């Protein structure tokens, strides 16, 4: 019978789909990218032929309507749960009656890893926002002083904004810059211009790069293409965590 | 050149491969699986012949010796990063000059989203242990009191012990039973016998079972085989959670 396949492409190229996932593609009658997709490192027309099928890039009842009678496929960059993002599509199953199938990949969560960081050691996730005007929020700052307090690391989330209207990503450089503002604003001292931080662009792709320094220095380093994103370690960092960082410390 | 892959299995079966994992397999000289992988709902035989390559089940230089010289891929189940047990050849692999290529793949830090439960809200992870004589150690305690304390989630790892001597999976019940007699001796009101928590086996397998009950009926509750783990969630959880969480909720 029916059935919406939500399946997690993986972080980098049409090659970190599952086995699992390019078979429900493969049998599914109708497959979905959801746009965010339009990150990943092919293009449209061989990852067609990768699946031999037709593919549709995408508010929309377009992929569930469908969905309450024929096998549909929604594809999304990363984890579904990693992601999170996700979480009205299973209501709006629930609503309908639709069955959900969910299969895993890789997760930007997870794969921060490779910055020497012990992700036990992980806090709560946090996001920085676009800002506008007087929409100048900074919710995420007094949890990144529980983090910090308790002794966690924190994941920091960078903003993706569509709209106006090419998707706009927000960058490490305009993260800092706000973080930097907000302390000054807010003088909690929960991190400043020398604090060592994490920079990482394009995890879990072959042209991943990672730099560990200080806020002021990375501030200004350029980080190259999205997506980006920043770890502020706890205040203590274990030596065998330090001994990994340092394979990207910040230079010249 | 020389390389060692490792590369994540995913959390089910042989067909949780990357396509990437599967394509890294395929070019290497020796294909090594840890042994923890056992635990994967596939036989070896089997997946001998979905590789088309014999497979070797595994202190040891049996893996980065050959890794000097050959393309040499090390199998673990979930995420490399994800795992975190594989810290130790990162810096052995260092030592020897070996240039070390991962693979991601799904976690069961980021699978745990299909409780419902928020991923961005989970604090720190910790690991609940087999008792031993005297040995009784409780330091995930403090830690989950600090999670719970800042309204923050937590994700409980069981044990997993090899030695006598099949392996030894920690069980849901033996966690809730620990924890029960912790809070006992330390009584620092962290969680108690009526505490709303999420047992979680077999978490992204086709036979996953998730009960969202209190501690006092999960640990006398069936699970079936490992693996397990546990979500203790925060004081407060949003109504959209709750209204996941309900899906599992236990009875009779």
């Amino acid at each position: 019978g029916s059935m919406l396949y939500i399946i997690g492409l993986g972080l980098y190229d049409e090659k970190d789909i599952t086995v699992r996932g390019l078979e429900a593609v493969k049998s599914c009658d109708l497959v979905f990218l959801e746009h965010y997709t339009a990150i990943l490192q092919c293009d449209v027309a061989k990852l067609e032929e990768f699946y031999g099928k037709k593919v549709i890039i995408g508010e929309a009842d377009q992929i569930l309507e469908p969905a309450k009678t024929k096998n549909v496929a929604l594809l999304v960059v990363g984890d579904v749960y990693g992601a999170t993002t996700h979480s009205d599509i299973f209501v709006r199953c629930q609503k309908m009656g639709i069955e959900v199938k969910v299969i895993h990949n890789a997760s930007i969560m997870n794969a921060i890893g490779c910055s020497g960081l012990q992700l036990y050691r992980f806090g709560q996730t946090v996001s920085v926002c676009f800002w506008s005007e007087h929409w100048r929020p900074s919710s995420y700052y007094p949890k990144i002083k529980i983090n910090r307090d308790n002794n966690m690391h924190t994941l920091v989330l960078l903003d993706i904004k569509v709209k106006e209207e090419p998707p706009r990503y927000m960058t490490i450089n305009q993260c800092i810059e706000q973080l930097l503002e907000v302390e000054k604003e807010q003088h909690l001292g929960v991190y400043d211009e020398d604090t060592m931080v994490v920079g990482m662009a394009r995890v879990a792709c072959a042209d991943q790069k990672i730099v560990y320094g200080k806020m002021k220095d990375l501030l200004h380093y350029d980080f190259g293409a999205p997506m980006h994103c920043l770890l502020i370690p706890a205040p203590q960092v274990d030596d065998p965590e330090l001994d990994q960082l340092e394979y990207f410390k910040y230079k010249p």
